[PDB]
């Protein structure tokens, strides 16, 4: 579900 979009900001931030 589009929760998974937090995965490709978090790969950017940490």
């Amino acid at each position: 579900w589009y929760h998974r979009l937090s995965h490709i900001h978090s790969r950017l931030q940490d």
